[PDB]
Order: C-alpha cells, then sequence, then structure tokens
C-alpha cells in the first residue's frame, strides 16, 4: 500500500529517513513512483 520496510532487511529506503531526521523530521519512504518524501 505505502512505502514501509515489509521484511527486517528488505527494501531499507533508511537512506531517505536519514536524510529527512537530519533537517528535524522522523519520516522518509519511497512514494508511488518511488522518490525520497518526508513525513510527520
Amino acid at each position: 500500500a505505502t512505502c514501509d520496510l515489509l521484511s527486517g532487511t528488505g527494501i531499507n529506503h533508511s537512506a531517505c529517513a536519514a536524510h529527512c531526521l537530519l533537517r528535524g523530521n522522523r519520516g522518509g519512504y519511497c512514494n508511488g513512483k518511488g522518490v525520497c518524501v518526508c513525513r510527520n
């Protein structure tokens, strides 16, 4: 449905999460297409 982790060491979109966190967020996944977006 959305972009999470699925399996412990699967997709691992983490890269985005990190980026977002630095700014000051608590989101960071792949959207519809597969682009890095952040969340609150």
